[PDB]
């Protein structure tokens, strides 16, 4: 007889929670203005009413139950028909425009029970406390609308607010010990950029995930990216695919493998672009699907600087087997990033997948945050059987030295490591496969040159010393 | 939920389409943010472009002063307020005051409403409760007649609470803070939206600019990359340069010129502005280092005279301390001059001088902005950086600048037999073979003379070489 | 559109781009010691002194005669003014004995209007409106509105002095003042490590432009004077001057440009303020004046290291052509220091000057002040035409390992590159012209010996490679 749960159908929140909301119990869901309390509250009971088939009641304090049933039409909620139809009874609270809750009680109660409600969302009950004049009953109106509740068996979501992203957990600083369940949504501004986070921190009866955990709300609604909950478990197979370049493809052993994650890393102007743009051509040729994420430059200058290397990349998308999804580093955050990758992935349905660049995305945010993107997006390629190629620009030009994030480099299965080696008073170039995971790599250091035909990967440096630094010694 | 294109340049991207209608937004921040300018603002383009008459609710400033201050931007109210386009009704010493705004709201149409400022309303004894079930009202019955409001509310602080009472957000549906942040010793605006109840937004900070046309907001998040590319292609002054880069700089593309103090950039610079006004194409030069007397000076000293150029009326120079404005404004000074003159050329001298005394994320905000700017107008921009390290040249404008040009000269100096001579390399050139080698190159009072490459040499980029065998 | 009012003090008409808005009251607010007295007093005074414009100064505390006192140290013999009938100060300070007791400002109104006409003032002073609530009880919105707008009516610019507990904090006492001025300035006493720096703020200005941010002012027997580097046109010429060694001018195409910026860099004795005597030097033995500026040895070891260069300064110093100004960098501050540079070149009027060294006023102050120091000194010689020969001591000591760690490269026009070089067990030293803006120089590492007749620059290291490293290797 322990705490049982309520799905809340918030993709990720049933995760992080395992399970759900504790049923016939109310959790206080708090936060500051704008971090998505009232979408939470609304995809709690909206999620009720069409997946599962509870009633829910939704206590109004302020917006008018006209302007609720607006602002979910973004998300595709068409709350009119569910009143139409008896599932959901917006309640109106609010005050007229021109003490001690327990008439509320009573209203919620009666419609609880007319409407058969088995989930109940209040927003915002800080309001009727400031509404009125309390501020000296919080605790004692706070415990009796939660015990009241508790009588009657329905799982609540109580909306809070906050002035402070990482201060007090509501305003009155005691809403949080009276509930036995406490959710904090915050809107954190980091440099010039915001992020939504959810944090479960607490459950009384039950275990979750703790910390804050990324979300996004989309057209679609809160969209929780359990990256903590999504576990190592991929399929894993020794089928190849090819680079688009054939001599690279007997460096790597065959070719790179259909499961797997490959880094280009290297200075500006080394070559990625060109490999990238080989890998997408190949996949078009072979007759699948693949999109480019582009970073740095726009669709005009990657098609101009293909077709100097002599790919069509139009004709791919004309054939319907390319997309470019061309997009700044700072059009978005990190969180909104991965959630479009995501999203046009499920759409196009790809095989392969090319990011360009990483480096591009990690411009401002922080190595953590950057952390919990790469991840994000390995682990979904590798979950969804994508292959996956990804770019790195080097702020070392000469050589190669190490890679920034220490994360990228054990997240991926190969590496190609592009650099620049000095010979003779010329700027030549080298490629050479660092890493392969699972196949035999050519481990040799080889030129190669960029033709208007494209990569020539030519011999080895043989008779040259020093070549990882950039400046070699030739010995005789 | 549909919106209402307020005209504020940018903030119709930032908020996806504009305000919505007939709904509230709070507009906050502290004193000389811009508030009253964007409720003005809002009205004014309004009733120019929209036909939408407005009414503006004043507490503390006067109706002739607000008139007198708005004339700054070009705004002839007073013609408005005589053709009764406009109301400014003076609530300076609720349910009156609404009555009285719901007459005004009639007895003009009015569609839009500027109410400026809301914290003094309450500036008696009212307290939280009594404001938050104040500021209910006016927003509700806003609502019911129909009108699409801004409110101004005020902060003490930059990036603590976002009114005073930590009431007023929570009631109203949209939230604007307006921010003006004293890093160091420099301002910068930013604009944020923090909430849109029932749509989307652009969420994080956007700087902006309150300039003689008002408040001008520039998204660096809004800016698409989706600018235009071609093969054509436009010459460096420097003929042996040109052959080096395939044919020539191309149109489309921004070049950076890397290397230490001395080494010629701004002698490329001045080849680049020659060839433009050899052609006849108009020019800038954006120069944060050198005056223009001593530009004119250095220049004649390598044959090449910009007075004359200047005279045609194909070249400007605009010299300018990095540290008279901030980089917001610099963009701002960048975007006028180029709109006024129309040069197909444009030159940066130098980008590491407006890096002194800034954080990366804004000299990057700042670099995204011009590049972009440049290759969305189709102007060809050589932008200059000096490195810190004279000889060492261990990397280039170490702040993933390189990821955003398309062209890379890196100029050096080589320890040869006692001589510090130079060298010249393009390391990078999207979309065409550049000359790989690194050629030496001697500064006459002809110019830049691109001579052979260090075959006989080892260790060249060190800036110490060795000689072979 | 809002006209301005010129204030009379340097540097503010430039940040205010005029002034300040006429008929319109100015706040000013700051900590104690902000210099919010002196500025009003200056308001008025040079309004007087400038405009022929009355004035009329509001005191809730300090009396008249001490407001007359404190003003003399600036040179303002204020009691004349008085006398004239051009000032009028009205004592509203509190009475010595009483009692207390809503507030209202509708006396002090009509008594500031009636001397405002009577005197005929165009400008008032309000110092500080804080005090007369600190005095009773905080209406105070609703009481400093009246008296703007009373002011306004009467069509009188008006600055209102106001106080505040915190640098960086709330920009008035009671979170109003602010909001209800039309326009604002902070000014700000910040302490950073041990040391004080003055700075004035415009934060807004209704309906008109102005600089923004915090620009560095002092006060002085002049009163504020404020120092904005945007406010700031060097012209350029091609005419050579010597630098006292005749190798070294070979070196530098002709000698050093007359218009221009010199740096010596290098690591410890390498030998840089030897090239700035003989710089100095050249200017005295051609008849010209010049001024050392000195914040690393005394004018006697100066002199002392000069003659065993074979270099007389006190001849110079006697016969007038030398100034040699000595002064620890800790002694005051970058913004202090550079005013006493500009008075100094204002009255020996010359036509050369040294700073030896640069590197010693950047111990123990922020890059950015710094910058705006040498910014500053750069820029008004520059202007005025003078050459100036500045010093930098690198901390790396062998080689030029790395360069100048500062940012000023871009703005020195010569940059002579001292360096030591080991050869054969020995340390040997090297001279380097790395730039010269609008010459050729001579690209070579030439060696260079230090004797009792001074610098002797011979030939390069050409048997000898990573030269630059300060450990070559013989070929
Ligand atoms: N269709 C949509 N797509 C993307 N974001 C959306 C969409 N609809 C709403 N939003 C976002 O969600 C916000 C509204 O969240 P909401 O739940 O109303 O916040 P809240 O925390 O309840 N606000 P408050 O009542 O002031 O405390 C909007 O301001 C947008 O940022
Ligand atoms: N048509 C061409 N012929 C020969 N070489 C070319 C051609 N186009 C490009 N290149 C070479 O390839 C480089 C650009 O390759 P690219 O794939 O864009 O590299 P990258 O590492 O992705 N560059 P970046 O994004 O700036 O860091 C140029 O600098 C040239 O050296
Ligand atoms: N008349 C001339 N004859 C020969 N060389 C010259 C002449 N004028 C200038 N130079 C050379 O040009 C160099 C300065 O070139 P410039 O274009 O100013 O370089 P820069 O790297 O842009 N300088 P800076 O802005 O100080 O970092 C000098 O160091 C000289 O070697
Ligand atoms: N014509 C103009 N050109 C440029 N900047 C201007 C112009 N007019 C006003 N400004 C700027 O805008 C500020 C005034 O903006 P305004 O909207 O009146 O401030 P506010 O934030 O409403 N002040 P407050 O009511 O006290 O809280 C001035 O201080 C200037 O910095
Ligand atoms: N009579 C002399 N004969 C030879 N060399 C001398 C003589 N007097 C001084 N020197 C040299 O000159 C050096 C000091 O030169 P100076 O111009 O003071 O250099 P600096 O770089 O300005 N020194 P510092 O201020 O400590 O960083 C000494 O270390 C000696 O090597
Ligand atoms: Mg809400
Ligand atoms: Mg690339
Ligand atoms: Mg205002
Ligand atoms: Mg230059
Ligand atoms: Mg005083
Ligand atoms: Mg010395």
């Amino acid at each position: 007889t322990a705490v049982q749960k309520l799905p809340t159908g918030i993709e990720g929140f049933d995760d992080i929670s395992h399970g759900g909301l504790p049923i016939g119990r109310s959790t206080l869901v708090s936060g500051t203005s704008g971090t998505g309390k009232t979408v939470f509250s609304m995809q709690f009971l909206y999620n009720g009413i069409t997946h599962f088939d509870e009633p829910g009641v939704f206590v109004t304090f302020e917006e008018s139950p006209q302007d609720i049933i607006k602002n979910a039409a973004s998300f595709g909620w068409d709350l009119q028909k569910l009143v139409d139809e008896g599932k959901l009874f917006i309640l109106d609270a609010s005050p007229d425009p021109e003490f001690d809750l327990s008439a509320l009680i009573e209203r919620i109660n009666y419609a609880i029970r007319k409407y058969k409600a088995k989930r109940v969302a209040i927003d915002s009950v800080t309001a009727v406390f400031q509404q009125y004049d309390a501020a000296s009953v919080v605790r004692r109106e706070i415990f009796r609308l939660v015990a009241r509740l508790k009588q009657i068996g329905v799982t609540t979501v109580m909306t809070t607010e906050r002035i402070e992203e990482y201060g007090p957990i509501a305003r009155y600083g005691v809403e949080e010990f009276v509930s036995d369940n406490v959710v904090i949504l915050r809107n954190v501004l980091e440099g010039e950029r915001r992020r939504r986070t959810v944090e479960i921190l607490k459950l009384r009866g039950t275990t979750h995930m703790k910390g804050e955990y990324p979300f996004t709300i989309t057209n679609h609604g809160i969209s929780i990216f359990p990256l903590g909950a999504m576990r190592l478990t991929q399929r894993s197979s020794n089928v190849r695919v090819s680079s688009g370049v054939p001599r690279l493809d007997e460096m790597c052993g065959g070719g790179f493998f259909k499961d797997s994650i490959i880094l280009a890393t290297g200075a500006t102007g080394t070559g990625k672009t060109l490999l990238v743009s080989k890998f997408l051509e190949n996949a078009c040729r072979n007759k699948e699907r693949a999109i480019l994420f582009a970073y740095e430059e726009s669709r005009a200058q990657l098609l101009r600087n293909a077709t100097s290397w002599g790919i069509d990349f139009e004709e791919m998308e004309r054939d319907g087997l390319l997309k470019i999804i061309c997009a700044y580093p700072e059009s978005t955050g990190l969180e909104d990033h991965l959630q479009i990758i995501k999203s046009e992935i499920s759409e196009f349905k790809p095989s392969r997948i090319a990011i360009d660049s990483l480096s591009a995305l990690a411009r401002g945010v922080s190595n953590n945050a950057f952390r919990q993107f790469v991840i994000g997006v390995t682990g979904y390629a590798k979950q969804e059987e994508i292959t996956g190629f990804f770019t790195n620009t080097s702020d070392q030009f000469m050589g190669s030295h190490s890679i920034t994030d220490s994360h990228i480099s054990t997240i991926t299965d190969t590496i190609i490591l592009l650099q620049y080696v000095e010979i003779r008073g010329e700027m030549s170039r080298a490629i050479n496969v660092f890493k392969m995971r699972g196949s035999w790599h050519d481990k040799g250091i080889r030129e190669f040159v960029i033709s208007d035909k494209g990569p020539e990967i030519k011999d080895s440096f043989r008779n040259f010393e020093r070549i990882i630094s950039g400046s070699p010694t030739r010995i005789t």
